[PDB]
């Protein structure tokens, strides 16, 4: 394929996490609205 990793989107900003655990802090920081 394309051989693109399917990383974790955040939906507040769009960005790739590399981790769930800090895609969730992440969206502490970007759930802080
Ligand atoms: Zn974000």
């Amino acid at each position: 394929g394309s051989r693109l990793p399917k990383l974790y989107l955040c939906e507040f900003c769009l960005k790739y996490m590399k981790s769930r655990t800090i895609l969730q802090q992440h969206m502490k920081k970007c759930g802080w609205f």
